[PDB]
């Protein structure tokens, strides 16, 4: 009837103080950190539609299809829990718990027939 709650939700998440009314989480961007004289990270991007942050990356995404899982082609997902912990106000650090919505809204795999 009329959802996408995106005019109310994203200043509902950062000024609700994310009481459990984040249901926009989706994978709108990635950082793979594998270079090359470096650690080895997992940076991603995540955004409602307005507000971005990718600052949460740190769960078990590390899994093998969990990076074509936790971002197959931008799924939406409301996480429920995560380590929100920044490093001197700068470096911020955050990790990702679980995913409350479609949890897995690719929007093209949907498997359907039979």
């Amino acid at each position: 009837m009329v959802g996408q709650l995106s005019e109310g939700a994203i200043a509902a998440i950062m000024q609700k103080g994310d009481t459990n009314i984040k249901p926009i989480l989706q994978v709108i961007n990635i950082r793979p950190i594998t270079t090359g004289n470096s650690p080895p990270r997992y940076r991603l991007l995540m955004s409602d539609g307005l507000n971005t942050l990718s600052s949460f990356m740190l769960a078990t995404q590390l899994n093998p299809l969990v990076e074509e899982e936790q971002l197959s082609s931008n799924c939406v997902c409301q996480i429920h829990r995560f380590i929100v912990n920044t490093l001197k106000d700068g470096r911020r650090v955050v990790i990702l718990m679980e995913l409350e919505v479609l949890k897995s809204a690719e929007a093209v795999g949907v498997k359907i027939g039979n």
